């Protein structure tokens, strides 16, 4: 069994910059979802080899995990707030695709994902 190379995080051929909302993304909406009870699952890639789940980068071809997410917040990766945003909803996404609803994960992501709704909901307009 074998895992994937993870996502990237760095990439000098990725356009990137800051703004504000990215800002806001990296201090109020990661940092939010990162101290929650429910976001230990999130903070790393899936280990599919560790978990035996061998079927998971099967079935999830674009994965992604708050870990890729904040190191990209912190190397400053993004151009804008919605690719970060498509990286968050993608990582819910596959959760649901995986996992089958009620199960206790599918919760977990759940109490996540309300949290990140608010915290868009007041994305700032940009400077
Ligand atoms: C470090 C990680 S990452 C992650 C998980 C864990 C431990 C877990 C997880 C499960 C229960 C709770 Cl409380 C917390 C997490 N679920 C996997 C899916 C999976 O193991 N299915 C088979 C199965 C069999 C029997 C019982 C339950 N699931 C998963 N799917 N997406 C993510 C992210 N995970």
């Amino acid at each position: 069994s074998m895992n994937p190379p993870p996502p990237e995080t760095s990439n000098p051929n990725k356009p990137k910059r800051q703004t504000n909302q990215l800002q806001y993304l990296l201090r109020v909406v990661l940092k939010t979802l990162w101290k929650h009870q429910f976001a230990w699952p999130f903070q790393q890639p899936v280990d599919a080899v560790k978990l035996n789940l061998p079927d998971y980068y099967k079935i999830i071809k674009t994965p992604m995990d708050m870990g890729t997410i904040k190191k990209r917040l912190e190397n400053n990766y993004y151009w804008n707030a919605q690719e970060c945003i498509q990286d968050f909803n993608t990582m819910f996404t596959n959760c649901y695709i995986y996992n089958k609803p009620g199960d206790d994960i599918v919760l977990m992501a759940e109490a996540l994902e309300k949290l990140f709704l608010q915290k868009i909901n007041e994305l700032p307009t940009e400077e």
